C-alpha cells in the first residue's frame, strides 16, 4: 500500500540486515510493528508505541536494533542472523481511526562457503597418464558454491553433498596430462557465490618434473 | 481468543442492537475496534483509542454509540437498523507488545410484517355459497410471517409475493359458509414471525344478518 519495503531480501548467514520500511499513510499511526509468518498465525518481532517505546521479542531480542525513534521510520536492522531468520516477515501500521495496513518481505539465509585449494596428492611427471593437479573445495555454503578453473590445462570433475540445514560443498578436481607447454603455467580456481562480495579466486603454479 | 463476544446476533430493522465486546488480554491495549468484513478485506465500524477518542465511521455514523470509556469494554449499540448492517463483524483490540486479537459476530437483519385485519368486500349472508369473512395480511416482513386462525368456522387460502429487498407479503383470506349458528362468534387472526417477541393477534365478532 502506501508501507514501502523491500519484497525480496538476502541476509548472510551471521552478518547483518536491514528491514527497511517506510510509512507514508498521512494518518494518526497508533503504532507499528515487524512479524513473522508461522502458519497462519503472526509472531511478533518489533514494535514501536509512541508512547510505551520500543520492544523486541522472541529470540530476536539482543539482535534487533530500531534505525531511528521516528513512528513513519519502521526500519530495523537484524543481527547474528540464522537459519530461523529466513522466512516471510510483515511490516505493519496500525493507524487511527482506519485501522491497519501492511506490506511483506521475504527473507532468503545464505551461508559463505569456506574455500582452500589444495594440490594432488601424485606428483605431475611429463609424459603421464592423466592426473588429478589440484582440488578446489567450497565447503557448507547456501546455497551451494560455484567452482570455474582458469589456465586451458585440462578438464574438471566436481561433486556436491547437500546437508539437512540446506548448505552444500562441492569439491572439485582438476584434471591434465602433464606435458612441457604446462609447466611454470599458473592454474587459478575461482569461486563464485552470492555471498560473497568478489569472488575467492587462488592460484599456484604447476610442478611439472624430470623422467 | 480473549475476545469474548456473541457469536450470532439478530438485528430488527429500524430497531436497535447491542453488539458486544469485553477485553481483558492480559497487556496494554492500544487501541480497540469494531470492524465489517468486505470481502477479504474489513471496514471499521468503530474505533476507541485511549489518547484520540471514539470514532465512527462510514454510514454508521450517528447509529453508533459506545457504551463506555473503559478501553476493556468494546460494546457498542447500533440503531435505526439497516437491510447493509447485516454481515459479519470482528471485535478487534491491538494491544503493546503482542498486538491485535480478535473474534467474529455475525448479524441476521430482520424485518417486522406490518399487519392487518379487514371484514372482507362482500356481507354475511346465510345458507349460502362461500364468503371471505376477513382477510389477514402481514406485510413485508422479512422473512414471511405465519397466518393461522382460531375459531373454527372454515378454510383459509393465502398468497406468498416477494419483493427485491428480500421481504415478503402474506395474504390469507378465510372462507366460510355464513350460518345463523355462527354469528356472536369471534374469529382470530394469529400472526407467528421471528421479530415478534409474541404472536400478533386480531380478532373480531362475525356479524352474520
Ligand atoms: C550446516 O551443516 C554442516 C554439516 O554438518 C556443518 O558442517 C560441519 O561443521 C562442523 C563445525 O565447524 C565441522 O567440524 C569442524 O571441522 C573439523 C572436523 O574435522 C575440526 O577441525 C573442527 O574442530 C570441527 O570439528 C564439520 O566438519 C562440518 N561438516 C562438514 C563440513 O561436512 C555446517 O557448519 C552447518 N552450517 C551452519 C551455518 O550451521
Ligand atoms: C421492502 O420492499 C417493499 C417494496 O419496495 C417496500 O414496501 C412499500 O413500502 C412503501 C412505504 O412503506 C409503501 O408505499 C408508500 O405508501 C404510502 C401510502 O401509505 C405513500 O405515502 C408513499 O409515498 C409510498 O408510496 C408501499 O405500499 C409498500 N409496497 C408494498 C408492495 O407493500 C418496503 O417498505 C421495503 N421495506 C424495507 C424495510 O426496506
Amino acid at each position: 500500500p502506501s508501507i514501502i519495503v523491500e519484497p525480496h531480501v538476502t541476509a548472510v548467514w551471521g552478518k547483518n540486515v536491514s528491514l527497511k520500511c517506510l510509512i507514508e499513510v498521512n494518518e494518526t499511526i497508533t503504532q507499528i510493528s515487524w512479524e513473522k509468518i508461522h502458519g497462519k498465525s503472526t509472531q511478533t518481532v518489533a514494535v514501536h508505541h509512541p508512547q510505551y517505546g520500543f520492544s523486541v521479542q522472541g529470540d530476536y531480542q539482543g539482535r534487533v536494533l530500531f534505525k531511528n525513534y521516528s513512528l513513519n521510520d519502521a526500519t530495523i536492522t537484524l543481527h547474528n542472523i540464522g537459519f530461523s531468520d529466513s522466512g516471510k516477515y510483515i511490516c505493519k501500521a496500525v493507524t487511527f481511526p482506519l485501522g491497519n495496513a501492511q506490506s511483506s518481505t521475504t527473507v532468503t539465509v545464505l551461508v559463505e562457503p569456506t574455500v582452500s585449494l589444495i594440490k594432488g596428492p601424485d606428483s605431475l611427471i611429463d609424459g603421464g597418464n592423466e592426473t588429478v593437479a589440484a582440488v578446489c573445495v567450497a565447503a557448507t555454503g547456501k546455497p551451494v558454491a560455484q567452482i570455474d578453473w582458469e589456465g586451458d590445462l585440462g578438464e574438471m570433475e566436481s561433486s556436491t553433498t547437500s546437508f539437512p540445514n540446506e548448505t552444500a560443498t562441492i569439491v572439485s578436481q582438476y584434471k591434465l596430462f602433464p606435458t612441457r607447454f604446462a609447466r611454470g603455467r599458473r592454474i587459478t580456481c575461482v569461486v563464485k557465490h552470492p555471498a560473497l562480495e568478489k569472488d575467492i579466486r587462488y592460484s599456484f603454479i604447476l610442478d611439472i618434473q624430470h623422467h
